[PDB]
């Protein structure tokens, strides 16, 4: 499976078009109370996240619950549907915009993609030793509201780097994005506080993330990193002070240490 690693991910920022494909939340449920009072779940709209780490481009394919109607083994179906939708997107693009590499968030996507991309034999499909939680996008109201409200499947295009590439590298933007996503992933409440340093902190309507000065981003990034390491340390009973620089890099990236 896992070719992408914390020691070769510099590759991500070169000339080949690369997509991460996350199928984690294609078939999706929410917790709800039955009015009768009891706790249980109900299926809600899902999404495929398809992400280019150099450009910041996000293809968001909303999956309406109607696809599940009358089907068994929804976990399996979700994987096969994701592969079908990724293949469809590739075919819809001119050859010069088609990816050369697909990196799957989950190994379960390896085989379905191989089968659907049988007519694109030179596309490399690989797993990742990292664990980049694109699912944390669901905790961003913009995305959470859009997916939940959908009445039909649809593709919506976004960019997860906002205007950052005007002043910082893809690597630096990726590193910022991963800090944001992993922080949201592990502690939604604390991350959103960190991402709102001033009462005047706002996000532009055409953006995903707050408008912050260069200096404000530095502080945010320190605080997010601090949150991720403390959370990890608590979960794994490891003292943060004991961590090496390399271990810290691995933790942020979601890699096993
Ligand atoms: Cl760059
Ligand atoms: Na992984
Ligand atoms: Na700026």
């Amino acid at each position: 499976e896992p070719y992408l690693s914390s020691q070769n991910y510099g590759e991500l920022f070169s000339n080949q078009i690369i997509w991460f494909v996350d199928d984690t939340n294609v078939y999706r449920v929410t917790i709800h109370k039955t009015f009768e009072g009891n706790l249980t779940t109900k299926p809600i709209n899902g999404a495929i996240f398809i992400f280019n780490p150099r450009t910041g481009q996000l293809f968001l394919k909303i999956i309406h619950t109607s696809v599940w109607a009358g089907q068994k083994r929804l976990g399996q179906l979700a994987k096969w549907k994701t592969a079908e939708e990724v293949a469809a997107l590739i075919r819809s693009l001119p050859v010069e915009e088609q990816p050369k590499q697909i990196i799957v968030t989950r190994k379960g996507m390896l085989d379905p993609l191989e089968v659907h991309l049988l007519d694109f034999p030179n596309i490399v499909i690989k797993g990742s030793e990292l664990q980049l939680p694109f699912q944390a996008c669901l905790k961003v109201e913009k995305f959470g509201d859009l997916i939940l409200k959908a009445t039909e499947p649809q593709m919506v295009l976004f960019n997860l780097y906002d205007d950052w590439l005007k002043t910082i590298s893809s690597y630096t933007a990726f590193s910022r994005l991963i800090l944001i996503l992993r922080a949201l992933h592990v502690n939604n409440d604390r991350a959103k506080v960190i991402l709102k340093p001033d009462k005047t902190t706002i996000t532009e309507p055409h953006h995903i993330w707050p408008t912050l000065t260069d200096e404000e981003w530095i502080k945010v990034e320190v605080q997010l990193k601090d949150l991720i390491l403390a959370d990890y340390g608590k979960k794994n009973n490891v003292n943060v002070a004991s961590l090496t620089q390399s271990e810290i890099r691995d933790i942020i990236l979601g890699m096993e240490i």
